[PDB]
């Protein structure tokens, strides 16, 4: 059986009272963060897959947050979503619940917004995860105001901490060890052809690196079926 | 976009606090009573499957509420969970949510125990339902057994009984009112198969119009997923 | 009894997914939107008072969404919140649930933040409110400093803007249209007490009927859980 | 600042999957275990007081479980409640959460039926609890078809392992610890004369045992005043 939490905590870095949504194994268990995608929060994996069943035999916790339209970054007009997600959410989520804090049994993954925040993660903290994958990902942030709140200087963007195809770079010339890459695409998504562009650019890096594709658009049965493919492909 | 209402209320039939799971359309939406399985709560079909997406089109309200381990009966040493059912929580979910009341508009689908459950408002009920559905149904009623005693009573009298759908079969089979449209599902590994395929034959034998389909699989919620989307197709909605 | 809803559903004006707390009456129910304060959200309400307790012999629905820390304001740099909580926000409650659309059965409160955004939703459409109510509010708005600005723009702009209670306070003395009933309260130890006795002075000033109170107390939920009690009573129900 | 979870999970011991609140305080917490009355659920208890409030500053942690309408009994006629709410419940809790095992902080209090609860666990396992409150409580149990179906034999009441009267009797006898117990009633509540009759029954034996009363009803601005002062009596 999985046990279901609805969490109503305290962000101290966000200065905000929030919620996220943990699924846990009944009796350190390994730990996936499972991220939402551009307008969802935390309730919309749960809702619209069935995650929690996928997880049932893997002995795995997964614990989905909620950042707001914030792409994971610690805003320029806003919020820190980035120091919430990499630092606070992770140990108030170990402080709460049985989960591991070691880097071989942490994951995490996303769709959209949420994939590009996954990889982040995984490339800006490898020591921190096994594993980062990314579901139709918005993985190419270079370029309104949205934007340049989350972003600030909408110049900067290309080299900078924030794009994916600079972190991927950086990653791969790490020689401590690195999380493994998994990133998928639905063929007719709007992000599409940006998906392709950085597949063609991480995959020539000497990563270990998986790439999917296959019909679909920014929809949750795409995510449905692809989740479970992510699941199998876990160094758990 | 569906919103998602998780609703703790009174039950005055139960004199017992709990919970019920609804999905709205956002802008009288025609409605699906949606029933759990043996052991579970008003969770279970929003977490093992992907109910709220497959609705998400169709202009159709969710309602998931609970009963326990009731059977949806009035229990003979408990509560009374079929004057909850049939009475006062549809009209509950009526009285908060912009939820439709007329025949034509209202379905009733389960799993397992809710699936007895299903069959039994659409027998017992005709009347109220347009259709009826059961997935992997515990179709023959006839610590486990004392729990059946608490539930059922006298289990000698169950043949024959309003709790016996089989019985209730035969009442609709020579009804001249209306008849809902009757669906029944199960996986052929099911450890319930064989009293599905008793039911099956029974209602055949009757002239009693059921939409029938079995295909490999057990009583999990994998095999639920993808026929409550069948389920959903079939609705005369 | 009062049956509780927490309520995940869309905001098209924010493009969010968001969260409120709805209670209603169990059997169009007079409405009390209810705003949390600085750092909280949707559930401090329930949470740190008693709030469903004081309202359970009123016939009284109270909906409790989330803003954030935006001020109930139409963001410079962030969302719209202002239009979220002023029409949107209104809308999808009175679509989910049995509420009331009426001006005379429609009331706001709320603590800090809330205070603020309760007078500014009475003076702003007094048209929409019967009354309105801060508790220890945040009633001049004229890192911290970057956040005011994400919320206002220019802050040097914002003395007589239309953000400024202090001048929505001087439309409302002028009114010859509806005025909301309107109170404020505030401990006379909380931080922001100095400034609810400038706004209380103003507003007195202009010939502006409000009830004010005041009396020991910090802003903490102890005492809004004793003032919202006087402010249910005062409700012109 | 507390942290709020709501907790669906699956009991063993019930067959039943279902749900409890907790609260938590935010950075092995000693654990308070607060039982709902007849009718209630999980939720009253946070609903119709201030009770995370009045936690807030005290480094407890409480658990708010749902039995139905079963008296915290295995019953004749129903479900394991008491298997339940005695083994399987705090097995459970702490297994999710980081909460205390020692006796010393370990609590129990409730209303009602939930009063009858927290006594029965306090007087049947003094080893595992510091202290045992009861508000309003339902504390005789003697002796139609709910009380036969929670109980069986009625007439077998008088002097068993369900009547507090012997219960109290017992504890009284022990050598090893036993907890401080508390009892409160409003003066006009229904279950006032039984209240009475337990008080003089019980405050003869040479126990730890403190009685209040007050004007009240059984109602909860009752209970959101009385368990302020559960709270300062807890030996924490």
């Amino acid at each position: 059986h999985m046990a279901l939490f609805q969490c109503d905590f305290f962000s101290d870095v966000l200065g905000l009272s929030t919620s996220m949504t943990v699924i846990l194994p009944q009796e350190e268990h390994p730990t996936l963060f499972l991220l939402h995608g551009l307008s969802d929060d935390h309730t919309i994996w749960l809702r619209r897959t069935s995650i929690e069943r996928y997880v049932a035999e893997m002995g795995l916790a997964v614990v989905m947050p909620a950042v707001h339209r914030s792409f994971y970054t610690d805003m320029a007009h806003g919020l820190q979503y980035w120091t919430f997600i990499s630092e606070e959410l992770p140990a108030l989520a170990r402080s709460f619940f049985p989960l591991a804090t070691a880097r071989e049994d942490t994951f995490v993954a996303g769709l959209s917004m949420g994939g590009y925040g996954a990889l982040k993660l995984g490339m800006r903290h490898p020591e921190r995860f096994a594993a980062a994958a990314s579901l139709s990902g918005a993985l190419d942030i270079t370029f309104v105001a949205e934007q340049r709140n989350i972003f600030g200087d909408l110049a900067a963007l290309p080299g900078s901490d924030h794009d994916l195809f600079a972190l991927a770079e950086r990653m791969a010339q790490s020689d401590g060890p690195v999380p493994k890459l998994y990133q998928c695409c639905g063929t007719e998504d709007f992000l599409y052809e940006d998906n392709v562009r950085f597949r063609d650019h991480v995959r020539g890096l000497g990563l270990d690196f998986m790439y999917e594709e296959s019909p679909g658009e920014h929809e949750w049965g795409y995510w449905d079926a692809q989740i479970q493919r992510v699941l199998a492909w876990l160094p758990l």
